[PDB]
């Protein structure tokens, strides 16, 4: 289990090939755009060594201590243990950090437990899992092709190598060229270039699954506009510390060593990877715990805002808060059923129930925009009446303490709260979270079509056919 | 455990004081408006003796066999057993029968297990429970006051006795006068006149809880317009058998024997009855199982309709069906968590988790109208192109077999299916089901306000206050 | 201009070839299922001769009086006159009659004014228009193909003649075989078998447009389940008089005389018929006036229900009623702009603005279900507490007058109102109205795709490109 | 009519008493946070002198040229002229500038035309109007009280002077103390401290209406967190130029000269000010034109994004764009009816129809969040894949030109477009626009309650009562 200091030293020593506004980022641990999230990830690692949480966040094995997200669960109790670790980490950042490493560790853990799925590359998968686990490395990932001409398949873009494709194979490995559209949280040691969780691979040239150090020659991470509002925790309570960053991933004829290849030119293996290995189930397990944490945060802020300005006395405000409570209970329910109905897959890996998790990941993208809307409807103008800590410290401070106090809340506390509510919804950082919730697991349109096609609808159709027997009997 | 024949004989011998269109109903077992639902309830009772389901629907105790809905659960396994019985009964009618007796048995079971709550009337409650159980009697109930002037409390209506109130007390019992607005499924032996599950009692004169035989002198059940479309199972697959009927309940100075009184003039006891006894938890448990069954039925019909007319090839149709699947999984999740997180209440009664059940009963009223809408959007004109079995049997039958066949479905089967879809959504019977789902457990506006006030929001508010400590530290 | 008596005599003398439950309907003017709507249509005709409305509903020309819906408008004032007639007729039935003849007269009027569009069949169109006008005949129509396998085109169904297609041509006319899925209000003298307003014709064999007397040999109208609740105006205020009926239209090798053919085997002419002639604009004009009338009716009922039970004192109830007001104003706005921005088409026919009408017909299908929902949310249990006039006339009448009175409303008036609200939303008749609003003008999915493709989006795209010039200048 | 240079010189010479992060803003024309919007307002003024638009934006009177927003309309044509000016100005900034001066000029124009309403202060109003008109000054306004304890009225806050109240009256004028919660676009010469458009004044101490130079001693504007993303038009196409700024307005015992007082201590006059004068109608007229412009901008961006990435080939994407078209037509319709149904008020001032405008201002707050959502659903990950112009100018430029090109769109143009879409929806600037649309004209909850209470519902209730006469006749 890594400490925060080790993580920081690792990034400083071998930083990811990040680019920000046309320039290479030499040290993300001190760069204004990245130092915040780096400190945040470091704090998550440090929590693993806090006596109060060590038993929750890590497990011992043969004289070593590993992060819980690497635990191959054998019982429902083990599954619950993984869930508690997901939740504890999520709560540290109010569920605002969407790509903490444990999500991807869940994927690799499942891939390893179900390694036989990968055939000749099985050992590579098992060895990679042990590597990430033993070193407790941080990972980032990118599964989608560049958004260029969505009317055509991967092989029908303006160039054969817009998507990441194999240029050639050598005795050392494969050379790939192309790009992945999005990778969140590039402040990692490794990047996972895996198949989509729902879209078809299309052609063998693109049917790939491999991992690389983020400093690999030819590999580039091009950052989007930064959303860090500033460093003041009062003025920017969340963007000052949880801005994970999103980036386009470029592969300029990058060499991928054979030991890092997990799938090569096999469309079928790519198209069934997450479902067959159980990675889909486990990664979605981290997600349901994460969204439960996020919903709890919104509930707390909504309640405090309403009480803070005396709006809680109005029925419709109470109803809006109750709506968030209903959604919170829904997510807790999916989480519980996912663990309680868990069963072993074809490789003997215990996986949480897909029905419950498909329910959660397809319902939350609909619930989140409404939860966000609720905060807007409760806060109203209070959400944009955001003086700075500098204003409270300035000449008009006394006036602000009078005009911005709450029903029974001091002005500084009131503004601190609304600054947080704003950062969770209306700042560039907050608004991005909305788009993130709507799309991170895939396009809802195709996620729903996917659910329709994979779900076993026969039992329900049969019950209706049986009910209709009496209807057709009138013709006998 | 009662048989269907015993139930039918009981209603024929001592029929409820029903009125339909200005006339007394002498025999509901043969009356055109009621014989269908009577046969349906009789079939539910008969199922208790079917070897295939006897172990699911009943339990043995001291040489006797009782209906599962009377079982006082001691373990989570017992809770699961009650749930399986709720589900099996619900599936028989595609979740379209909303007031089967087991819902109210859950209430009385909890009242009895928590009988100490009722003080001096505790024995009356325990004895009544044993009575309903031993005789396996059918019950109906009415908890709301007449909808006259909702701007005023129960004591502020045009007359003191519009709501049911105590006129006087005697050595034999109490005399009550007034009315209850709605009682569904009056084809029962007993009627429960209990407090509201969310509204305050208002005044001691109305703070009551008692039970009476449905044939009691002075007691009248005034039926609304019947929604039975006909007796043909082809033409009216559901309304011909599951029209439970709704009625206004009138009390013309009715005498309630002291042994049938459970609460008298105690506003506090009325206002906390369901929550304190656990009746709220158990009755909501029957509901979540029931709505899961109902959603499964809609999923089956939606899938069959789409496949039937070849609409399943369209993405948005697949998405609509997947939406129903998401809702089905949500209800299954609430159900699972309700049982898995069950704990004993103050009286030692094991009760299913209120959070999960409050989630289910406050979310489904929102989901159902959408599920209904989905069927409409899939079926389109097929939902009103409803020839009768008589048309298929007539001169134009051959033409109908050609023009109303489906992609790979025969015409008679196609129309049988759409007749069912129509009866589940657009017939008078189907449309009522929508209003029922929206309101049966209470007015959503006040159900949400109730949830807001009772829910413990402190943990979430505290997490936010803790997060804001760093914000306020900038002023130190 | 026809009188009601003339209409009734015409149907009695030469009734449409209607079938109900396997039997031919000999006299729809006296048949229990149809006499109500027949009397309603007769009343609309009679209104044309009422001194108070004669100038609104008819116009004089060369010694004759014609129905306003036949007026070929030359000025915006004439357009307004047509609109006022649409509205006056609609108000008679609270906007619940969706297929009154004036909707189709608008179509034929436009077809005639733009007759050159039809080439060699131009004279047939002009003559048919004069025929309908002079005789003031009632029409019904069917534009859709049987819902069998929607995954395939008209030419890909189980049989070439499932859709109406030409079998052969003779010296007398054409022989057609097949069926149309739906025709509402078959209590007419003529039936219009025209092209779709948005779907492609597919093949020349089906590219048709013709009209026939409803008594034509080989032509059959197969009625769906009747939705007439009864004849009591108290118990069934709307279904007793406005049940238009829907039916499948069968063509058993029907001969269509050459003089009744308007389009034959021309896919292009079929695909552009309504837009090119202006029929789309005019028929949608009747619709916007009709939906404005319907919304006014719902507003009135919602307001009366809220006041009736004292629910109007609650904020959210006031908000729901205000929502209906917003929708009413939206429809009035579309109506006004449709007339004020009217311009002449390629044939010199003044047509109301398509933008405003496309807005109205694509927005109302979304607004109506919500308007219906609002009535449900306001009425609650009052919507199913529906005793009959027979109950008020019976022994319990006195009790009902006490328990079902409103805040300041007598019981009989209260129940009459809720019976109406129920008939507008939850009776089989009311529920059908919802499906009708959702689909009558076409499938929303394809109506929206149609709007996207036909709308000129260039002006807006150009404004954005211009705005972006400054963005690209940074690279100069 | 002012030129941009005159406006800039005026702000530089006598700047508003602005505060940003604890410091006074000495020159907003050069300050990084305000120079953008100042240049934007200056450009609006300059447009008044462009030969192409002079006749649209100004009118001549007695040798002078005045801004169109000051024109007292005498005919519907004049009303249309005002509307065209509103639209032309709005289009310059894609409808993103919500508080351009013409909105408030509409208010003052109406106040002046209906000056008799103000009694003894009538001349002050007329003189102030002439002042703003002749000097073509820019105004800002604040109508709401500090959000402190919304459970209590203005007189029930923690201090009597939290809301702006009269401290004392002298021979020179009145001294006021307190604050207004929000004023958008404080880069103005004058500030209007007027009554609410829907909330009651509460007490005479707060029933005020006056105007002051923004440099008045004791008057302070405390700015919220700035949302200017940067100065690059490529990177921040909108926030670099249209960030109007919102601020809390503080009154530290400010002296208001008697000539600047329009209403003093008259609750009734305050509560009916906008409706009686017609200011409500005219200010809402500017709004409907503005929202039409805004919707046109979103339509253009949505269409370009869809075409840009080839997503336009998908049905649901076409449907989403068509949805925006429907909303655009709805707003155009409200606009048209508002002008066409205009009538003179009690003071002889021609005012646009309130029904149409109440419809528009109560419907758009519901439509906008959906329009914003649509852009998110179309753009998906493209909305956060935002490299900078600096990245295109840097070493990886060539790679970006390959991976971020569109179907038939160059990469730089593609990113410029998505940067704009992002700035319109997800940047801090874009997100604020959503909250703005939801609340600028008032809290929807109370706006709807206001509409319910003021609307004449009698005609609709009467039509229903008339329809029910036949129902009650059954008892005769
Ligand atoms: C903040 C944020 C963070 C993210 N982080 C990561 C990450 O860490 N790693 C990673 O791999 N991904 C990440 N993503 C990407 C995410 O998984 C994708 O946005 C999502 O899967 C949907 O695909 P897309 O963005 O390519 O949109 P597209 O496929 O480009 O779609 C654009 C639009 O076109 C439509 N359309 C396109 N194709 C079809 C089709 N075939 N059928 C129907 N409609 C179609 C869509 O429905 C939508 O309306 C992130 C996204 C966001 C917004
Ligand atoms: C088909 C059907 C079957 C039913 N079966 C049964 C049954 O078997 N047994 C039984 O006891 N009940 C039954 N009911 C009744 C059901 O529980 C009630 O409809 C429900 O609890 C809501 O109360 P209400 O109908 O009295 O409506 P109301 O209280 O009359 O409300 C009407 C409207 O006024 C509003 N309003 C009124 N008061 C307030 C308030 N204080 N605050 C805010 N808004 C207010 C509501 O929000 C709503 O918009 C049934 C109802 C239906 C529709
Ligand atoms: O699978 C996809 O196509 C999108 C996706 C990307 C990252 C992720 O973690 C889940 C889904
Ligand atoms: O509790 C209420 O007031 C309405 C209600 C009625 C019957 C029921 O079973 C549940 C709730
Ligand atoms: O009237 C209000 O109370 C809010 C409001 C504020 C400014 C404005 O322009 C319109 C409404």
């Amino acid at each position: 289990a890594r400490t925060g200091a080790e993580y920081i030293e690792a990034l400083k020593t071998r930083p990811p090939n990040l680019w920000y506004k046309g320039e290479k980022v030499e040290d993300p641990t001190t760069h204004p755009v990245f130092r915040g999230i780096v400190r945040t990830m470091a704090a998550l690692y440090d929590l693993q060594h806090d006596p109060r949480y060590r038993e929750v966040l890590t497990y011992e094995e043969e004289g070593k201590r590993h992060g819980m997200s690497f635990l191959i669960p054998k019982t429902k109790e083990d599954l619950k243990r993984r869930g508690q670790a997901y939740k504890l980490w999520a709560d540290q950042n109010l569920g605002m950090m969407g790509r903490s490493p444990d999500y991807l560790n869940a994927v690799v853990m499942a891939y390893a437990a179900s390694a036989d799925y990968f055939g000749e590359f099985a050992e590579n998968v098992r060895n990679y899992y042990r590597y990430l686990r033993d070193q407790d490395l941080a990972t980032t990932h990118a599964l989608t092709n560049p958004q260029v001409n969505r009317a055509r398949p991967p092989s029908g873009q303006p160039d054969p190598y817009i998507p990441v494709g194999v240029v050639k194979q050598t005795e050392k490995g494969i050379v790939v060229r192309g790009a992945r559209m999005t990778a969140t949280f590039p402040l990692a040691d490794e990047v996972l270039i895996f198949p989509s969780t729902l879209l078809q691979a299309g052609s063998e040239k693109y049917a790939l699954a491999f991992a690389l150090p983020t400093s690999t020659p030819g590999l580039h991470f091009v950052c989007r506009e930064a959303l860090v509002g500033g460093d003041s925790p009062f003025d920017h309570p969340l963007s000052s510390r949880v801005e994970e960053m999103d980036c386009l991933v470029i592969f300029d004829d990058v060499l991928v060593p054979w030991e890092r290849v997990f799938i090569l030119g096999n469309v079928e293996l790519c198209n069934n990877a997450y479902a067959a290995t159980g990675a889909l189930n486990h990664m979605a397990h981290q997600v349901v715990a994460l969204k439960t944490a996020k919903t709890e945060a919104f509930l707390g802020v909504a309640a405090l805002m309403a009480e803070g300005i005396g709006a809680d006395v109005y029925g419709h405000v109470q109803e809006k808060i109750a709506e968030i409570i209903v959604y919170l209970e829904a997510m807790r329910a999916f989480w519980t059923r996912a663990e309680e109905e868990a069963k072993e897959n074809a490789y003997g890996l215990l996986v949480p129930d897909r029905g419950a998790l498909d329910g959660a990941r397809n319902l939350y993208p609909r619930l989140y925009p409404r939860i966000r809307e609720i905060l807007e409807q409760i806060g109203a103008s209070g959400l944009i009446t955001l003086p700075s800590e500098k204003d409270f410290k300035g000449p008009l401070g006394p006036f602000l303490e009078k005009f911005l106090q709450g029903a029974a809340l001091e002005a500084k506390e009131r503004v601190a709260l609304f600054r947080l509510a704003w950062d969770m919804t209306l700042s560039g950082f907050g608004a991005r979270q909305e788009l993130y919730e709507r799309f991170f697991f895939g396009d809802p349109v195709r996620m729903y079509q996917t659910l329709y096609n994979v779900y076993n609808k026969e039992p329900y159709k049969e019950r209706i056919r049986a009910f209709l027997k009496e209807s057709l009997k009138v013709f006998e």
